[PDB]
């Protein structure tokens, strides 16, 4: 309702795009003109491959960013790290953690890391 | 009115929006990643290993927050996760430090305050 609108206006304001370049997903929603995507079930937020064509719509996506649809399928999880996009998630090394995503970090006493292995 | 700005909090630091507390005395900590000072306006990651059961008794202005099971300062934790607040301004325009996470922007880059706040 009025709480998709506000989360795809906090999701904007995030990644400096406009609140209607904002899509949750769904199995079957149109992806074409889209910027960011969001996971309702993760509550996560992945910028889009610019390109989708209009009438491209999805197919699956899995709690590591991969998304598939009707013309392809890419890492969202890979596009977030090549652009710098990232969740620091709570804790650190010392706490232990559980990462699912690639754009993830872990905190350790001299810094941040992500896991570029298997996920 | 709340929980549009739990939605905007947990946007920011990419946790649930059930995730985000909001402090007040009593609150309990349990599980929850982000706390939200409603005066001060500001947001900070939670220490993980907080029991349930656990509850608020104090959160000052320099974001030290007291707790039933002991305290924590949200601003030493806030830098060891580089989440930082740049504040309005800069050296030239002068301003005032409150927390160990704010930026003041000089020259050269920005800064933060190591010392009695």
């Amino acid at each position: 309702s009025t709480g998709i609108l506000t989360n795809k206006q906090a999701v904007a304001r995030h990644f400096g795009v406009k609140q209607s370049e904002v899509v949750y997903f769904s199995v079957g929603v149109d992806l074409g003109g889209y910027k960011v995507i969001y996971d309702k079930e993760t509550q996560r937020a992945y910028s889009l491959p610019v390109g989708i064509a209009s009438g491209t719509t999805a197919v699956s996506l899995s709690t590591a960013a991969v998304l598939v649809h009707s013309a392809g399928s890419v890492d969202l999880g890979s596009l977030a790290v090549s652009r710098e996009e990232y969740v620091t998630l709570p804790g650190s090394f010392d706490s232990g953690s559980t990462l699912n995503v690639k754009n993830e970090l872990l905190t350790y006493t001299d810094g941040k890391y992500r896991w570029d292995g298997i996920l």
